[PDB]
């Protein structure tokens, strides 16, 4: 219809959860979801876990995601415009994302200082969206929630390689790492896939399908873009207007179209999404709004400030050919993708593509002795942010059974990479529109390492993951070419493939073993017996590996923080119930609203911020959450 | 976790009946399984029954074993090195092996002469961990157990083929031969393989995996290797110490981790890996350890003594080209391993990669003829062991329908071995560490045939299974590049391939009945209607068969004896309660402690030795055992 | 370009290129192909644009070790120790 009570503004994970849960406690109250992205519902390219890596192609076909590059070249990543990108699909990142299992730390939820928000206060609500799906030895999951948490169809032999390797060097094993009190050790990484049907566990089909499948007063617009939120005399929202997705009107006119709120509005379009929506309307930065010939309706300068994110290394190592990996999988080889497809469609709790093949990692932090290596600059975080929260870690290291690389630009064979993330970086950057207009991109700055603390920490992890990698039993070299510019007689210089590991690849090749060139120095052969010894390091070494940093520095996908819920003096843009200062009946619930980083992969927390952003509204609406909630579909 | 109660090392059946019983008792009991290999849960190359064989193979790639090889040669067998494998997974030897489901004899437990080990006291928990999911026509079977137990997905045309010709030989057919009764019987033989899943029944699974999904008591730490019991000064045991799995530490330095037990600690590392505990723990022979430089705890001299085993030979026979075998699959003819690993995730219950292959097989014992045909040697070991206690079989023999033996060695075609093993050996060995190192072999010392009457048996079945095998139906000849070397003018020499199974073979090959090198004698063709008379042996036959015996002879993995339960003044190491003599808190329930041989495949066995430990040490906690276990995952 | 190629390399050229007309500095071919090991290429197809100096200034040396014609002898390409050789290999990329 034309009016409802609740409209939603980007189907994201808090989106999802914000819509279905309210819909599901009052069947009377008529509430609607809009989404710039497509519909999700029981598509394969969704559901099937072990595709996920193809969504990120900028191969002019895929559209699950848009991308946003950083307008300036940053001095600070030796002259690259960064890309941030994020999902533009009904789930948001949810039906798109590497679906790792991971949960933030105890007292990441502490220094958001806010009344509601204490980690006490949301270890219900962390409960009540949680259907984990393995075992462990503590009480802190929900077995009763919507969304499935599993170890998947099938772990990849190298995770226990690399769990025996993770030992070797003193990082400990434990049976959880997600039990908010842990920042030091390692674990076999859980996926969002249920267990039972190896499916995808999406916020979409989890929240929003479920409860469209039995009531009729849930509303789901999808391919309609929001353009704004709609004020009135008093600064009430009293509605919202979208646009279609694709620019193809007749002229290229704006062809807006108006839905009416009685009751509560909601932006979930996501930390890229949401501050835009915002700013549009009236919200913003007071000389932003004005330059582009917008009324201000609230001036609040923090809108779109403070972009947050993880930083990202992938560290590239060549393996056995007899090693498991999804490499020929990810190549496109038709009979290799021909037996996945069929093993999943025929025994989903047993396949391959029931799993994200990241099967393993850990949570890390430095020692004493460490620590002296590493920045002062870091050094005065550490003391600062570290130091005495034993429970926040400084590094994430998992292993992906392939390379997470476009393989037209890798040589043949078999790989693992070990993917990296900074977890509280300092750095900060910002986002701000550029037009009222809703197809025209906006100014975006990354701003990753432009503080200069983020480099030693990430620089320890290159050095501490190679040296995991180079005592596991698949181990065959590192590739030099996506590794740092060691000087070629440096001891810390790289080798490569070894040549009984060449010749299988290639065993009518005219060209394995010809050295001229010089293009790689050759690893000798595996020996099981071998004794390993740690790569010694200078500081030359260390300003490769920094240089390195800089130009292979990525996102995590991991946004958050651009309308960041503290005291309004402050620069923040929300209540500790989410209402949007300078207005009634608009609130923020997403990751947007975050005033500080989470040492964790972040689809847990958009479920919890949306859970709490559920009961907010909830209780202001004289509601009550109905648990459990609606049967979700496919699920047993 | 630093301490807990229960320390159980070696994840072994006996070790996982124990965790697991123990943490389902009582959910305030915090117990820990620490197990030197790698976790099993989920490995399609553990549940899957049909690729068992792979898990033998000395191919530097394959690590869910370790290899024990003799530190010198022997005499006895004509100077080789016996080779005696097991297992290094968690499961241990239930993860691996060939899944035959054999049961000793009465006699074998009221022989090891202890109150509480009778048959009668432990036929009770016998059926308590069996479910017995195929037909038989007595009441010894357990029906709710955690252990699957059946025929398999499809019995292959070569069972019923070799029943018919065990019958032919006067060897009776029974609908059971694991009654605890029979001695000198012929079935089709049963497989620890779940009926209705097609899955391998391993203890890990049954026992722990089905805990650990329920409760929060029962920890894991698989790739550990315990290397010694930490003691009090009373000789009460405090806790353990591991390393890992790989010495792969930085400069090849020890690294041990520390874990205390406030109750007990339980050692089920196996018969092989048990002793080697105690030994570097303070625990064995008092002379041994003061030259290893270890303090002595108790002066234990039969800590490693008794090393007893079941003496295999394996008598491969060549059958006709429509046989149905594995030997195409074993090879790795792909789209034979293509059509079965297919057909088993399609329907596992009628599968062919349901089973071992293992699908009949008899018990047998000596006639009064028979006997005198045998040595001097070998008919007083028939009088002393033998004579009056007819409830047990000198020799197990079996078929595989298919060649288990390197097919790198195999002329082309279809194979099925019969699979021989003496029963109870005169034979004996021994097993000591060589240093305070848990990395480092120890010596070691099969024992295979150092005592003469273990030949004449042997010597015996070779000739039986060789009558079963010409009067099969699939027979077309012995391989005779692996059979015993018989004078070619002997009556007795083999008949190898007939020319019309080997035109078939190779219908375009330019080589086939070229009788230049008269390499072989071949059979003639097969005749449904042809008469058969034993083959006669004379004296320099019989050398033949003996040397055969010394050079072909290994392990059946049937390890026991090397902690043994008997009075310590007869060098025994343990009480009627497992409690190692001269500790505090410190049992081994493992197939170590057996004072003496039993007529069975041992998994059954050390489940039960499992089971009678779990009791042993719930009366002693003041616990109560629920039955039925925990739910097995992916069971019905 | 000689100018780019600085002093080491022009004082070779006097001394040895200048009133010599028909002697070349660089040679320089198409392969339609990688020359190289293909296992540390990328997918795809390739070209190599084989180089080579014509007359370096740069010398080496090979001495015997032993008496016995199977043991490898003293060896030293001597590459690149005369910075003349450098420039025009530059000039060639
Ligand atoms: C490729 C990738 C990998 C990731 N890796 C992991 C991982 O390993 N583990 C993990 O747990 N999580 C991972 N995530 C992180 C996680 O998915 C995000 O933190 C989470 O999805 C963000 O939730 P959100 O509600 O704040 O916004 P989003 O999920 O981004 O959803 C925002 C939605 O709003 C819609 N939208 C935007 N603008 C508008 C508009 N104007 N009108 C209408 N709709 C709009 C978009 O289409 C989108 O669907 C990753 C994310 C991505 C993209
Ligand atoms: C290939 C094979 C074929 C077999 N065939 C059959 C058959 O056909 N039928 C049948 O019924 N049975 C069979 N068995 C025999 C049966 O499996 C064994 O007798 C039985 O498993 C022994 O049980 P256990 O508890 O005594 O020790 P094990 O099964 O040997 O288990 C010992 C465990 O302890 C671990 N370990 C060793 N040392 C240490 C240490 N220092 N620290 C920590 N952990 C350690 C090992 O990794 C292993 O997992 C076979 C076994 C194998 C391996």
């Amino acid at each position: 219809p034309e009016e409802v009570d609740v409209i939603v503004c980007g189907g994201g994970p808090a989106g999802c959860v914000v819509a279905g849960r309210l819909a599901y406690a009052d069947p009377t109250l008529k509430v609607m979801l809009i989404e710039g992205g497509a519909n999700n519902r029981d598509d394969p390219w969704v559901y099937r876990p072990g595709i996920y890596v193809r969504n990120m192609q900028r191969n002019g076909i895929n559209d699950k995601a848009t991308f946003y590059t950083d307008t300036m070249a940053s001095s600070y990543l030796r002259g690259r415009r960064s890309i941030v990108p994020c999902a533009n699909i009904l789930g948001g990142g949810s039906s798109i994302n590497f679906q790792m299992y991971t949960r933030a730390s105890a007292s990441d939820w502490d220094d958001f200082k806010t009344e509601g928000w204490t980690c006490k206060d949301l270890l219900p609500l962390m409960k009540r969206l949680e259907n984990y799906q393995k075992p462990c030895n503590n009480d802190t999951h929900g077995y009763d929630g919507p969304i499935a948490i599993s170890n998947g169809g099938q772990i990849m032999p190298v995770a226990q390689d690399f769990l025996r390797a993770a030992h070797a060097i003193g990082v400990p094993y434990s049976d959880d790492i997600q039990d908010l009190t842990t920042a030091h050790g390692a674990e076999i990484w859980a996926k969002y896939i249920n267990r039972h049907t190896g499916r995808r566990s999406d916020a979409a089909t989890a929240y929003v399908h479920s409860v469209m499948d039995v009531q009729d007063n849930l509303f789901l617009r999808c391919n309609a873009r929001v353009s704004r939120v709609l004020f009135d005399d008093n600064n009430k929202a009293v509605g919202v207007a979208y646009v279609p997705s694709r620019n193809r009107t007749h002229g290229g006119k704006l062809h807006e179209t108006i839905v009416k709120a009685r009751k509560m509005v909601v932006l979930s379009s996501g930390t890229l999404g949401t501050p835009q929506i915002l700013e549009r309307s009236g919200v913003g930065n007071g000389e932003l709004l004005r330059q582009l010939g917008i009324k201000i309706v609230s001036d609040l300068p923090g809108v779109g400030e403070q972009y947050q994110d993880h930083y990202t290394t992938l560290s590239i190592y060549r393996v056995s050919n007899e090693s498991i990996t999804t490499d020929d999988f990810l190549r496109g080889v038709k009979d290799v993708q021909r037996e996945l497809f069929t093993e999943w469609e025929v025994s989903p709790e047993k396949a391959r593509l029931s799993s994200n093949a990241i099967d393993a990692g850990f949570k890390i932090r430095p020692t004493e002795e460490e620590l002296k290596e590493m920045g002062p600059e870091f050094n005065e975080l550490w003391n600062r942010y570290f130091k005495d929260k034993p429970d926040k870690p400084v590094m994430f290291g998992s292993i992906v059974a392939g390379a997470y690389a476009d393989h037209t630009l890798l040589p043949p064979g078999k790989y693992i990479t070990m993917f990296q993330y900074l977890e509280y970086p300092a750095s900060r950057g910002k986002i701000h529109i550029k037009s009222q207009n809703p197809y025209v991109e906006p100014f975006f700055d990354s701003g990753f390492m432009n503080n200069k603390a983020d480099f030693a920490p990430i620089r320890w992890s290159y050095k501490k993951t190679r040296e995991v990698a180079r005592r596991m039993d698949a181990f065959r070299g590192e590739l030099t070419s996506h590794h740092p510019r060691f000087h070629p007689a440096s001891p810390a210089a790289c080798k490569d493939i070894d040549i009984e590991t060449a010749k299988q690849i290639y065993p009518d090749g005219l060209t394995v073993g010809i050295h001229m060139g010089s293009w790689h120095q050759p690893s000798e052969p595996y020996k099981h017996d071998k004794v390993i010894e740690d790569i010694p390091y200078t500081e030359e070494d260390d300003k490769a590996i920094d240089d390195w940093v800089a130009d292979h520095v990525e996102t995590t996908w991991h946004s958050l923080g651009t309308c960041a819920m503290k005291p309004r003096e402050q620069g923040g843009v929300v209540d500790k119930r989410l209402n949007v200062y300078g207005t009634q009946n608009l609130k923020c619930v997403d990751l947007s609203i975050c005033p500080d980083n989470l040492g964790t992969n972040t689809y847990s927390s958009a479920l919890l911020v949306g859970e709490k952003g559920a009961d907010l509204i909830a209780e202001e609406l004289g509601l009550k959450i109905k648990t459990p909630h609606a049967p979700v579909p496919h699920a047993p």
